[PDB]
């Protein structure tokens, strides 16, 4: 698809057997999801953004389905105000910015 | 252009006769740049993201060139960690997300 930017570019994702709404976010290096359980190992991380840092759990090798397209990568879990799909997974679904 | 996301989507912007680097950010509703002087009156705004909220100065109808494309619109100025071009100006330069 081609997604215009008049509105927030929200898509449905499937992660950890759950459906969620998430923002396609080219300004995010990393994918950050609100609190949920994920299987396997994790390690703590701090991530920054506009208003300072939050502490998250970093899970590697997580499969996600993004608007129908499967991808695998690192997912950060913690108190983000918005579920964000960052570049680490946008690349895997072949997303580009065009103008 | 078509911009892939393996790297941060940084472009050159020109505002007040000055070149700066900024992130093309589909996850940002608005454009936020680091402290600088802009002409005219400003209005208060609070914006929020990953680690909470910041106060910014809202300047309307500011001339800004983005990757060679001319825009005129609202620019927020404040203690953002990075210059961000949000959807209010991405729409003015014709940007879409494609996959
Ligand atoms: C109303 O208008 C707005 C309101 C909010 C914002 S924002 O900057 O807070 N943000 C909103 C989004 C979280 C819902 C836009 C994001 O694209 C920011 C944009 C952003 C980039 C860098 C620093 C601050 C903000 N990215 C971000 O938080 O990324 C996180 C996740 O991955 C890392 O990549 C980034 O680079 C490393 C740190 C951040 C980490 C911008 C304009
Ligand atoms: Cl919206
Ligand atoms: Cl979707
Ligand atoms: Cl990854
Ligand atoms: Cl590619
Ligand atoms: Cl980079
Ligand atoms: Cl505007
Ligand atoms: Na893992
Ligand atoms: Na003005």
């Amino acid at each position: 698809p081609q997604i215009t930017l008049w509105k927030r570019p929200l898509v449905t994702i499937k992660i950890g057997g759950q459906l969620k709404e998430a923002l396609l976010d080219t300004g995010a290096d990393d994918t950050v999801i609100e609190e949920m359980s994920l299987p396997g190992r994790w390690k703590p991380k701090m991530i920054g953004g506009v208003g300072g840092f939050i502490k998250v759990r970093q899970y590697d090798q997580i499969i996600i389905e993004i608007a129908g397209h499967k991808a695998i990568g690192t997912v950060l879990v913690g108190p983000t105000p918005v579920n964000i799909i960052g570049r680490n997974l946008l690349t895997q679904i072949g997303a580009t910015l065009n103008f």
